[PDB]
């Protein structure tokens, strides 16, 4: 699909079995997700922007469908205010700026 | 153009007759811009990102071109990470997602 900006770009997701809405953030290198108990192994790690950074921990390899387009990679958790796909999964569905 | 997202979508933009480097940020709703001497008044604002919140300088009705496209609104500039260009500016110029 073509998503105008005028409202945030939000969408609905399949991640760890539930479903959510995340945003398709262009200015996300990685993706990041609200509070939520994965299973299996992680590594923690900081990622910074406006206002300082938050901790979060890092799962690999992890399944994600974004608007029935399949993508599998790197997803952290932690205290975001907002679901956001970076740029990391948004190469993987054949995201695209145009203007 | 189309911009794929395997590399951080830059551009160089044109504001207060000077060019600058920034980030096409579908994720931010406004635009914010490192600290910097804009000409005209401002209103102190607040600001949320990721991390917390900021105070920045609010420029109203400001000139600014982002890859030779024009467009005139409201800049933020404070101790952002990054010059991002949001919703605000990216819509002006015509800016969508697309996959
Ligand atoms: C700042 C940019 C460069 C990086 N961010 C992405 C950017 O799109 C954030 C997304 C967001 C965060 C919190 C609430 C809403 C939206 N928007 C933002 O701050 O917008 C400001 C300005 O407009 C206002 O509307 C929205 C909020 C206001 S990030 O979240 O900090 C990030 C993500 C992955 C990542 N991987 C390694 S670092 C890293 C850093």
């Amino acid at each position: 699909p073509q998503i105008t900006l005028w409202k945030r770009p939000l969408v609905t997701i399949k991640i760890g079995g539930q479903l959510k809405e995340a945003l398709l953030d262009t200015g996300a290198d990685d993706t990041v997700l609200e509070e939520m108990n994965l299973p299996g192994r992680w590594k923690p790690k900081m990622i910074g922007g406006i206002g300082g950074f938050i901790k979060v921990r890092q799962y690999d390899q992890i399944l994600i469908e974004i608007c029935g387009h399949k993508a599998i990679g790197t997803v952290l958790v932690g205290p975001t205010p907002v679901n956001i796909i970076g740029r990391n999964l948004l190469t993987q569905i054949g995201c695209t700026l145009n203007f």
